[PDB]
């Protein structure tokens, strides 16, 4: 057993999921965190076929405009362009480092990427977004995470992967938390 309790990972005692789910807590605004997501990605495409995933984007890293951040990925989910516009923020951070300064400039990125202001404006207004962006900040709450990118796996255990130099040791940690109760 490489992966133990205490040194490859944490138990946070949050209410554990019944199946197995992994989420990932994540800001738009850390260059080093987005490029660390993909890595998460690589995670999905690994893990088990019977293992869920589960994606959370926090707005406490986000800061005065964190809570604006939250909203646009929701709003990604109302015109089903969470896939390609969710980079687009990374990209921007990590790449163009163009940061959006206001809901105004955030609503010209979309649009850049050929999205519709009209139907942006719907989802960033959709009472769905809203309760979005609530709900994966709790995520983090109950969580005990202190900075993303964090790794949840059954909402109950903490992956460190500190020891997992390579994916192969850090997708095992994921794995045992998978199974840990």
């Amino acid at each position: 057993a490489q992966f133990k309790e205490g040194e490859h990972y944490q138990v946070l005692k949050t209410p554990a999921s019944s199946s197995p789910v992994v989420s990932e807590f994540f800001s738009f605004y850390c260059p080093h965190c987005n490029t660390f997501e993909p890595i998460i990605a690589q995670l999905k495409q690994q893990l088990p076929e019977g293992a869920k995933f589960q994606k959370n984007h926090v707005s406490f890293m986000g800061g005065n405009m964190g809570q604006a951040m939250s909203k646009a990925y929701a709003t990604m989910i109302a015109l089903e362009v969470e896939d390609k516009m969710v980079p687009v923020m990374f990209n921007r951070i990590h790449t163009l480092r163009k940061p959006p300064k206001d809901e105004q400039e955030l609503r010209q990125i979309f649009l850049d990427e050929g999205i519709d202001a009209a139907k942006f404006d719907a989802a960033y207004n959709g009472f769905a977004v809203d309760s979005m962006v609530r709900r994966f900040d709790k995520q983090f709450q109950d969580s005990g995470l202190t900075g993303v990118p964090a790794v949840v796996v059954n909402n109950r255990y903490l992956v460190q992967g500190q020891s997992a130099k390579s994916l192969d040791e850090y997708f095992d940690l994921v794995n045992y938390l998978l199974t840990l109760k």
